[PDB]
């Protein structure tokens, strides 16, 4: 096949994307070894659906796994009557999903479960997969000369030819494991053939950072989660948490080969030692590097020149209020917390207006990295650390380090009930999550 493995995709047809999908217990061969894993579509990762604005989609999920699971849209701004974070499909039950591609959108998302408690276990067993909603941006010449490529950034551990169970410890720091795969392939090739890429990247881990660096190249940033830029942003490296997406171009400067690197970073993640006294929680300290691929450029590379400009990014009306969301863990008892509460899916806990903006202000009052994310309705990050965002565009999943406080323009759309919460899966599992209610 093509020395770069990618999903395969399947493309919207006449304004319609129509499938059935299994979640399933699939044997398949992984990094060259055998294993079994929990699948979509019979592959890991799942098959990218590629979509329009204004398509409609509609997509049967077929539960075959022993407990029950559902599909979160993840970064769709679509009804959470559709994208439901509370329903379930228990085993051996179907359930249809029907909803229209919004107008103005354009990106990489992705699809995976949604089930509180249930989540992280599903999410590294494999069932996971990308969505792609096609602009006419990417019309451009200065896009469509580019070679495009989706990264599926997911890392596993595999133990008796199973992903490895959860540990007491894994709860606590979110699981990351020891073979870090881009689409679900150890250490893949790229042969480029053209001296501009358009990378779409995506971390669908439960924990892993990735901190990415090409050598000997900056990137330039054309998209975050949820949509394209005003213009590119070159920077020298682009960390992309759980639940994140980005994409860059790549300007190939000269023949040979580099390395993309997952350079160290320190998330926070602890360990448990006793040194004659103690035995207490103790830092991880920054994770080791990992080559991810390896990228080959073409001879004599000529990149395309950059986009002046990408999409105008709206201004949004005047906000109408300011939430304060604080972050807390209790890291031995694995309990995480928003405001002091663990979530209830009986109780709301905000309560807004459609088509009026709020300021939401994240608070990370605890020790580890904490990617916050909000279903339903994207936002603009205003401000992290302190720090201004050095773009517009719309993300729906913010990093906060230890102490930081993000500051997010939230447009409300969809009317319905939906939830907000930390994309270490493991602890929004273990109670780091709440609900908002939109009227
Ligand atoms: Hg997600
Ligand atoms: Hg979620
Ligand atoms: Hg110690
Ligand atoms: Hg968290």
């Amino acid at each position: 096949g093509p020395s770069f493995p990618e999903p395969k995709v399947v493309r919207s047809q006449g304004g319609l994307l129509s499938l059935k999908l299994s979640a399933t217990p699939t044997p398949l061969a992984i990094a060259g070894q055998r294993a079994t894993l929990l699948t979509y579509g019979g592959s890991f990762p799942g098959p990218t659906l590629r979509v329009r604005p204004r398509d409609t989609v509609r997509l049967t999920l077929e539960n075959r796994l022993p407990e029950p699971t559902n599909l979160h849209w993840h970064g769709l701004p679509i009804s959470p009557k559709v994208d439901d974070p509370f329903l379930e499909i228990p085993p051996g039950e179907s359930w249809t999903y029907e909803f229209t591609v919004p107008k103005e959108l354009a990106g990489t998302f992705w699809y995976h479960p949604h089930l509180h408690g249930r989540v992280a276990p599903q999410l590294f067993a494999g069932l996971l997969g990308a969505l792609v909603v096609e602009s006419s941006l990417d019309a451009i010449p200065e896009l469509r000369e580019a070679e495009e490529h989706l990264l599926v950034l997911k890392d596993l551990a595999l133990q008796g030819g199973r992903p490895a169970p959860h540990t007491p410890m894994d709860w606590m720091n979110g699981k990351e494991g020891d073979l870090v795969l881009v689409n679900g392939a150890l250490r893949p090739t790229l042969v480029a053939q053209k001296a501009t890429l358009r990378l779409r990247l995506l971390n669908a881990s439960n924990a892993r950072y990735y901190r990415l660096a090409l050598q000997d190249h900056p990137l330039y940033l054309i998209a975050a989660d949820g949509g394209f830029l005003e213009e590119p942003l070159e920077v020298s490296e682009l960390l992309l948490a759980p639940g994140e997406r980005a994409e860059v171009l790549v300007r190939l400067r000269k023949e040979g080969r580099f390395l993309l690197q997952a350079l160290p970073y320190d998330r926070g993640a602890m360990g448990m030692m006793d040194m004659g006294g103690m035995a207490h929680a103790m830092p991880q300290g920054p994770s080791r590097p990992e080559t991810l691929l390896y990228l080959i450029a073409p001879k004599n590379p000529k990149p395309l020149p950059l986009p002046k400009a990408l999409s105008p990014f709206p201004t949004l009306p005047a906000p109408v209020v300011t939430r304060r969301l604080v972050l807390t863990e209790d890291m031995m008892a694995a309990r995480f917390f928003i405001n002091g509460q663990v979530f209830d899916h009986r109780r709301v806990d905000l309560k807004g207006q459609a088509q009026t903006v709020e300021v939401w202000e994240v608070e990370n009052q605890g020790d580890m990295d904490h990617p916050f994310h909000l279903h339903v309705h994207p936002f603009q990050v205003l401000s992290v650390g302190g720090r201004p965002f050095p773009y517009r565009a719309w993300k729906d999943v913010v990093n906060l380090k230890a102490g930081e406080v993000a500051r997010l323009l939230v447009p409300l759309r969809e009317k319905g009930r939906t939830v907000f919460h930390c994309h270490i899966v493991e602890h929004e599992d273990r109670g780091m999550m709440g609900v908002l209610e939109v009227g």
